[PDB]
């Protein structure tokens, strides 16, 4: 396989699905991430990961340098082989996550980030997907306060594909991508997005989103915002989030996402359906043999209930964590499925408005 | 399959090894049960049980009375669908878990168990391995005292029978196992024992021991004991225990075993190995690439280091409970191979003694 390569296989509107193929695997685009910030996807196995579908997870440059150590993982054979995950990975920067100065920010023991040491412990981790180290600008900001910070950011965009190149092994077997910053006005993410394409990355991330602005203005910002990137490299929308707030940001361009809520949600309660959310927690499950959705195909709807799944999170056991985020991540993952085949026959359109209609009956 | 078969294919010494032909399967013995008190084997999928050679898993009508109610697992179809275990179960009664009398006993909901409500939940439950309701006679206990529990004990274990046989359902398709209190005195433990085999019962468990008087003491009283129970059917060692009482209770007649320490321990950070036990949050298995046992077969040891499972625990995730459980109990199941293995081959004794000195160098 290549280092990188990002191939468009079909469009409608603003949608597309494609590949993009890396040395340790192919990810189909639009792709959800699973998140596993302390080297673990938590309470699934790797194997159950990618039972799910998922092609590629999330790790965080900022917890792993904290526990267990980014240069423990390295001594120890690096991240994929720690965890015993062997396909792609990407790893969030540091930026979302002090003292801060032009030149990084630290932490507190005291611990410092910057673009260079940043894409140095990408590096000991080994991911495939390095992600620029920036400044999540935080919402509500002033436009002043929003362009020093897209400034800033852009860059440390500059230093991290310096610091990247700089690295043979690095520049040659993984990928990195820009952030693009500027809060929610249109010259700040245009002006952000020219700066990005001049400095050149083989991914462009949408940063600064879903940190408290609601999904309408997160959609308005989308509208404008992607088209600024370039078209022939993927679009990443970090962070983002429920099922109906993926449809819609595929709608306007993103190839790529990431997300806390299938597992955090799960762990809690929460269950991803067809028609909706469910907590499970709910006493109206209690004697519910139904799976906890009517369609899905994963082996946790193949084989409990509702009423059991109920049970065991009521009593705090592990395995009812287990089952509602194997059933969640997998959840996310056919609504993926969904959309790639979907906008790969023409009707992705129509598969939204379906499933808006039917989510939210 | 019969409702009840116990062969015996080999002995030596003491020692049994042979089968329980039931209608849900075959049990090889000498025998371990994993502990699933709150319809589930703590942080395991019941296939992964099943994988770990487990044929028999423990249930509790205790907890399971209490949380989610007998009843409503009856009315879900059993404990065996609602929990996706369709191999036997066997469920203590609830005397080692108030209000006592003749009659039985109120916990405080307020709930009251005696012989003919612990027989009708574990009918509910559909368990097929039913223990009398009993009281396990507090360690350390006087002669008179010991005497009045285990003769209430011998008392409840006759209406225990006669409830279990006015079921015909339970009857025809679940066993019933008696259970022989008498604390460590040898005339209290030959007065139970007669008692048992005088009302007669699928199998013979051992009670009242594990709860404070040590091995040495407990090892005492299985030397008398158990060669005091019939023969011809399974002599059950209730609660225990560590790898090296388990040997020593088979060198004594002992056919099964059920205890929470691989679960307990597991979650907690305690590794079984053939060189002892091992605390993986201890410091030194931080950058330690070995598996957690140097010849164990299972999956954990088989793709996972000490390291990262060391980095899981001490960072609270589930899948370090997850992992170090299952290695525990395929642990403990290999033992329990080797001991089968052993006893069939006529080398037991030597394979106790060489056992010992490895686990305890
Ligand atoms: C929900 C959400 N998660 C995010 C993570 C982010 N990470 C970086 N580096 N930069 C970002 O701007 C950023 C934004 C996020 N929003
Ligand atoms: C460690 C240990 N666990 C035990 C469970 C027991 N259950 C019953 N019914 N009866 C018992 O005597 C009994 C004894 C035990 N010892
Ligand atoms: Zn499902
Ligand atoms: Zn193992």
């Amino acid at each position: 396989r290549p280092r990188f390569s990002f191939s468009i296989a079909a469009r409608e509107g603003k949608a597309r699905t494609g590949t993009i193929e890396m040395k340790r695997g192919v990810i189909r685009t639009p792709a959800f991430m699973p998140v596993g910030t302390a080297a673990t996807v938590k309470a699934l196995k790797p194997e159950t990961v990618r039972a799910t579908g998922a092609d590629i997870i999330l790790g965080n440059t900022y917890h792993l340098m904290l526990r267990p150590g980014a240069e423990r993982i390295a001594k120890l054979g690096g991240l994929h082989s720690f965890m015993g995950w062997d396909r792609p990975i990407l790893t969030d920067s540091g930026g979302y996550q002090t003292k801060q100065s032009e030149e990084g920010v630290t932490f507190k023991s005291r611990h410092m980030l910057s673009p260079e040491r940043s894409i140095e412990i990408q590096h000991l981790l080994g991911s495939d997907i390095v992600m620029a180290f920036d400044e999540c600008t935080p919402y509500p900001a002033t436009p002043s306060r929003a362009a020093s910070s897209m400034e800033r950011s852009m860059r440390w965009a500059k230093r991290s594909r310096d610091a990247f190149d700089s690295r043979k092994e690095q520049a040659e077997n993984a990928a990195l991508f820009g952030i693009q910053q500027g809060s929610v006005f249109e010259n700040l993410r245009q002006q952000s997005a020219d700066a990005l394409a001049e400095i050149g990355f083989d991914g462009y991330a949408v940063g600064g989103l879903a940190v408290g602005e609601g999904q309408d203005e997160m959609f308005r910002v989308l509208d404008f915002s992607v088209p600024m990137l370039p078209d022939d490299k993927p679009h990443y929308l970090m962070g983002v989030g429920k099922p109906d707030d993926i449809v819609g940001a595929v709608e306007r361009g993103i190839d790529m996402f990431d997300c806390v809520l299938p597992t955090r949600s799960g762990r809690n309660g929460q269950a991803f359906t067809w028609d909706g959310p469910i907590n499970i927690r709910n006493a109206r499950f209690s004697e519910d043999l139904k799976p906890l959705d009517s369609e899905c195909h994963c082996a946790v709807c193949q084989k409990w209930s509702r009423a059991y799944i109920h049970h065991l999170i009521r009593a705090g056991e592990i395995l009812g964590a287990m089952l509602m985020t194997e059933h969640n991540i997998a959840f996310y993952q056919q609504l993926m499925q969904k959309i790639r085949d979907s906008i790969s026959e023409g009707r992705f359109s129509q598969f939204a408005q379906d499933f808006r209609a039917r989510y939210f009956a």
